[PDB]
């Protein structure tokens, strides 16, 4: 497989890391969300330590209003992190 | 850096690899994407031979109608992998 290939897994295999600990098991609950990105973007993200932060990043990805973030929810946080990522590091 | 953060990176540097080949360096003309799709998903997508195929592909990632795919627009390319990857392996 190639690199995007590879990557494009990880993807898949962090969302299923985290979404199937609680609750409905295809979703990130806030919980959930919190934990991915205190342990997978410590390097990219401030670690979140208050109800109201994970609040605040819930209420940004959560776009149907369930109180949860799903895969496609998920691929546009992904997209924000990227995108924010490649700009940090150019002019 | 965790998985997720060194997918990030390698999304990135795809982008980069084949964007920076021919004229404006932070797009994917027709040619670059095609070279892209080719040598990096050659185990998620068919093989380009036509261009009438990479004009389609082309046609649904343009949203700016300016010919070429920029990095947002790989973004939603990238998204739209995942998912079906996502999808073609569960029930
Ligand atoms: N010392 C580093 N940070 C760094 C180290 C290696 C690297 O290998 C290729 C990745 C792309 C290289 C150029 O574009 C970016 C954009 C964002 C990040 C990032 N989100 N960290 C990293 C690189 C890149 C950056
Ligand atoms: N050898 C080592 N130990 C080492 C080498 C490089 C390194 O680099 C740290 C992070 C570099 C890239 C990640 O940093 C950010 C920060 C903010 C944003 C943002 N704008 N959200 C995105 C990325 C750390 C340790
Ligand atoms: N034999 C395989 N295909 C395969 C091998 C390893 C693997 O490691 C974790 C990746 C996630 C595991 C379960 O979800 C998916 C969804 C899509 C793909 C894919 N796009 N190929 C692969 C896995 C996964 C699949
Ligand atoms: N040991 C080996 N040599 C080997 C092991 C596993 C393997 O698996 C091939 C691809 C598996 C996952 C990628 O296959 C697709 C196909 C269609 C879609 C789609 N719906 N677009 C998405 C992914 C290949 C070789
Ligand atoms: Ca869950
Ligand atoms: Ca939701
Ligand atoms: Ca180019
Ligand atoms: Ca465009
Ligand atoms: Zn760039
Ligand atoms: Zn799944």
């Amino acid at each position: 497989m190639s690199e995007l290939e590879k990557a494009v897994v990880a993807l898949i295999d962090v969302f299923h890391q985290y979404s199937g600990r609680e609750g409905d098991k295809h979703k990130l609950k806030k919980s959930e969300l919190k934990e991915l990105i205190n342990n997978e973007l410590s390097h990219f993200l401030e670690e979140i330590k208050e109800q109201e932060v994970v609040d605040k990043v819930m209420e940004t990805l959560d776009s149907d209003g369930d109180g949860e973030c799903d895969f496609q929810e998920f691929m546009a946080f992904v997209a924000m992190i990227t995108t924010a990522c490649h700009e940090f590091f150019e002019h």
